[PDB]
């Protein structure tokens, strides 16, 4: 029909061109339909009208998230018959801030030794390669792998990481499987944590399934709510942004070769792919929870008003020359780990492994992308873009 579905399909590095034409329309807001479920949202495209619409209190990110509402992704990312509040189960015991706490800057002291050492251990095994290697399996998967089971939820085994990254990759996806298959996903992650959250957390170690554990106690369905929260919000966001990060940075050599002369840019680059690299396929949502007008656009209470940090992280009206990689860059914040009070908890954690993937990069010359960045393929239909090889060469 004559209003647009959503989303658009992008699924590898090159954004819709809608998304601009929409940015440069008259509307602030623009409404959409989702392609999963014909439900009515607004789409906002702006950085000036995102900062206004992740900032006002009226706006409710749980509300968008409870059954029923207006939704992008086809089948509810809970299992059947649950709350699929896990943020709120954990408040309600009285865990107000354990994410934050288990994933802030002290985190990150304990944690960025042995991330720094396993990046480059497996750079290094790369450098002994002959001929072409994956740097999505065999850097991305490992460091990725280590990271969740150090970080989130405790040592796990081979099988057990390859059933949850399945289950993640089935589960949140706008399509490329049937709809009992979504489902029997996020099933099997809840079966598998009210099975093994509770072993999980009782390892040793400085995961935050076990700081969630250990702080009238937790129940079994709050601690399997939390592991399947890490791994949606913890797995495929890391996967497929460090997978995103290294195809950037292979295709810009200059950039990468100014960085390994001035590594002390490093962490600047790591910012400038936050904005450029693009992640999710679809955008953070909001439900307002009264009538309320946002650049002028009235919202009604109960509709849901969605904003791609893609798009508003290439806003010219932003960032000069949006599509313009650029590592010196001294812009406004980006939007790569949102804004507000729903700021990504997570965000100095992931800065520490990307950067850590950064400098692995560039202290090593000669790395470059095997074929043209048009040949690489890409997961078809993922909410977390990645590609399903980064083949590569020195
Ligand atoms: C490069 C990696 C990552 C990126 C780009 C990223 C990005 C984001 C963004 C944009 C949001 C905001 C969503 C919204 O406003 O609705 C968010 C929220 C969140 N992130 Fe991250 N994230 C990353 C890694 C992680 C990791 C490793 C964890 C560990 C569990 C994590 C945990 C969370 C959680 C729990 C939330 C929900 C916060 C809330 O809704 O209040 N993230 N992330
Ligand atoms: C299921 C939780 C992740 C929960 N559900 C949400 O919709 C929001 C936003 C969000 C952050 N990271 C995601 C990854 C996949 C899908 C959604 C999200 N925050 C939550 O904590
Ligand atoms: C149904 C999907 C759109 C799903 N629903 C969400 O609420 C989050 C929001 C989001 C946008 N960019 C991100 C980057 C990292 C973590 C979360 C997000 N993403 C999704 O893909």
């Amino acid at each position: 029909t004559a209003t647009l579905t959503y989303p658009f399909h992008d699924w590898s590095q090159e954004l819709s061109p809608r998304y601009a034409q929409l940015r440069a329309s008259d509307a602030p807001v623009c409404p959409v339909v989702s392609e999963g479920t014909g439900d009515p949202l607004w789409l906002v495209t702006r950085y000036a009208t995102a900062v206004k619409l992740l900032e006002d209190s009226r706006f409710s990110s749980e509300a968008a998230q409870a059954s029923g509402a207006p939704r992008q992704e086809p089948v509810e990312l809970r299992a059947p018959g649950t709350r699929g509040d896990a943020i709120a189960m954990l408040r309600e015991a009285g865990l107000r801030s354990v994410l934050a706490d288990g994933l802030g800057p002290r985190a990150v002291r304990r944690h960025q030794g042995w991330i720094n050492d396993l990046a480059e251990t497996l750079m290094s095994e790369l450098a002994s390669r002959e001929g072409t290697f994956d740097l999505a399996a065999d850097f991305v998967e490992p460091l990725s792998s280590a990271l969740v089971s150090r970080t989130l939820l405790g040592e796990l085994s081979a099988d057990e990481r390859d059933l949850l990254a399945h289950c993640a990759d089935t589960g949140l996806r706008f399509c490329g499987v049937t709809h009992e298959e979504q489902v029997h996903a996020f099933t099997q992650m809840h079966e598998f944590f009210l099975e093994h959250a509770r072993r999980l957390a009782g390892t040793p170690g400085e995961h935050l399934l076990k700081l969630i554990a250990e702080a009238g106690p937790l129940s079994d369905e709050a601690l399997a709510e939390a592991g399947s929260l890490l791994v949606v919000a913890g797995f495929p966001t890391s996967s497929g942004f460090l997978c995103g990060a290294l195809l950037t940075l292979l295709r810009h050599p200059d950039a990468v070769q100014e960085l390994h002369a001035h590594p002390e840019r490093v962490p600047s680059a790591v910012e400038e792919l936050l904005r450029y690299t693009p992640l999710s396929t679809g955008s953070v949502k909001r439900m307002a929870t009264e009538d309320l007008e946002i650049d002028g656009v009235r919202i009604k209470a109960g509709e849901v008003v969605m904003v791609s940090l893609e798009a508003v992280n290439h806003d010219p009206d932003a960032f000069e020359d949006p599509d313009v990689f650029r590592p010196g860059r001294e812009g406004p914040m980006h939007f790569g780990f949102g804004r507000g009070r729903h700021f990504c908890p997570g965000n100095r954690l992931a800065r520490c492994v990307i950067e850590a993937t950064v400098r692995a990069v560039a202290r090593r010359p000669g790395l470059r992308l095997a074929v043209a960045p048009e040949e690489i393929s890409w997961h078809e239909g993922l909410f977390f873009r990645r590609p399903r090889a980064i083949p590569a060469t020195w």
